[PDB]
């Protein structure tokens, strides 16, 4: 029989009013003989009807892939509402259901410190700009880097890591060439989390 | 039938001459019909005989679970020598064999920087010391913090995360009382990795005015 997976919205989507968060429901390993699937979508247990269903698309292993997309309201997602995808296929007796929701737990505000490169690193032609984000709950978060209004490029972020006090931290690392840093250019770490004011904060860092 | 699980040594003990790395081979799901099982260790395809096998200890489901440990040579594990465990029970036609080895790939030596806590943070009870370890391959590594000889309690470490050049990096965060930091206590981040000189390096951090 098939398998079904249910993806949450992109954190930034739910956290920013201008964007548009969606819950996604994809079923894989569907037949060729009876390959027609029926979605049923439920919010806090009451069925809903605005879901957009894509028509099935075959993959290389010749199994189809069918996804349904549900727009959610920001406040509903952040207020804990359960979304439940219920998928029916006639190569299944009992239809299978999955439910997702926002990470449960009491929200805690992240502290955001920017840390300049180690003096020892100034021997290389790349330096590391560090953004420490700690003390946040739940784990759903978004961290970006930018400079003079524009998305900075060479960066990479660690997964959230459970801290000793039950909360979460992460580090994000931006690699820039030494010259830019030494010039005096200003870089900024932008964080997006439900426990921040406006769901958004920014901390800047430049050579002094 | 029965089952077999093969545990690598733990990085730090392959990496320290003075410590003792061991490959362990545990068999579970014994039969009570035939509870006798015998090992044969092959280092890179050659039978080995300095293996130790602790006796047969029965667990609550009524199965037995027995394990052989094999002390390995550091240089052998680190030189990519295959380690094969061949376990036989008359509750299974063909005997069962499993093999593991350290992860393959060109080693790359990490760089180790220590980052003092933000000034923004100095308005707190606890501050954060940061250890950046980047450029290392493969990912098997150990990071530890210490102060005046003894280890440190309050620290966590990120999983290695793949960087854009194919190497790995991570961060270790140590949280200490602002008061200890401000007295001028010195804190060390020590790293163990096979591409380091002597498998070990250390960077220290302490207050600067
Ligand atoms: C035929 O091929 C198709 C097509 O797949 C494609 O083709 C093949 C040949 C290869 O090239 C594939 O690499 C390629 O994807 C096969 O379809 C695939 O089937 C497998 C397994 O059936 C699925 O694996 C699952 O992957 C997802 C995570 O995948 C996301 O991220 C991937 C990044 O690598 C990306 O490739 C995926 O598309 C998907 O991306 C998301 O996309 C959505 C919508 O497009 C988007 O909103 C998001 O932005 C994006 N998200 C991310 C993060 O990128 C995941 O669902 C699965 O993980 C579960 O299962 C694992 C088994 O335990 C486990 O590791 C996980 O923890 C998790 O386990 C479950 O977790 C929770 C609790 O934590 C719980 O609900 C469950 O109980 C628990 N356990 C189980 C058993 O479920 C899994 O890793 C592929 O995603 C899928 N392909 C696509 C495109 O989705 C098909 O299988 C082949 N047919 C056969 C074999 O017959
Ligand atoms: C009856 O009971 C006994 C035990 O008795 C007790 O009584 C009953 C009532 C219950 O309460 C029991 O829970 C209880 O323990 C059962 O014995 C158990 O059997 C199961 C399955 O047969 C084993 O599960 C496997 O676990 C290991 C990983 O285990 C390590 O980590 C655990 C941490 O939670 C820990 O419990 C283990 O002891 C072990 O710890 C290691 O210890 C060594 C030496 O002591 C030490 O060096 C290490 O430091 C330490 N390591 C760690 C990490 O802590 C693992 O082998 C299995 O995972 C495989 O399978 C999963 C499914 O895919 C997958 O998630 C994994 O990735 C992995 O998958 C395999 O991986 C590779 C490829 O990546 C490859 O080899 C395989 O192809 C691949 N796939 C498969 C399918 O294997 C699995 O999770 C228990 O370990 C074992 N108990 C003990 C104590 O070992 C017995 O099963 C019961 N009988 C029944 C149910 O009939």
């Amino acid at each position: 029989g098939p398998s079904v997976f249910l993806f949450p919205p992109k954190p930034k989507d739910t956290l920013m009013i201008s964007r548009t968060p969606e819950v996604t429901c994809v079923v894989v390993d569907v037949s060729h003989e009876d390959p027609e699937v029926k979605f049923n979508w439920y919010v806090d247990g009451v069925e809903v009807h605005n879901a957009k269903t894509k028509p099935r698309e075959e993959q290389y292993n010749s199994t189809y892939r069918v996804v349904s997309v549900l727009t959610v309201l920001h406040q509903d997602w952040l207020n804990g509402k359960e979304y439940k995808c219920k998928v029916s296929n006639k190569a299944l007796p009992a239809p299978i259901e999955k439910t997702i929701s926002k990470a449960k737990g009491q929200p805690r505000e992240p502290q955001v410190y920017t840390l300049p490169p180690s003096r020892e690193e100034m021997t290389k032609n790349q330096v590391s700009l560090t953004c420490l984000v700690k003390g946040f709950y739940p784990s759903d978060i978004a961290v970006e880097w930018e400079s003079n209004g524009q998305p900075e490029n060479n960066y990479k972020t660690t997964p959230p890591v459970l801290d000793s006090d039950g909360s979460f931290f992460l580090y994000s690392k931006l690699t820039v060439d030494k010259s830019r840093w030494q010039q005096g250019n200003v870089f900024s770490c932008s964080v997006m989390h439900e426990a921040l004011h406006n769901h958004y904060t920014q901390k800047s860092l430049s050579l002094s």
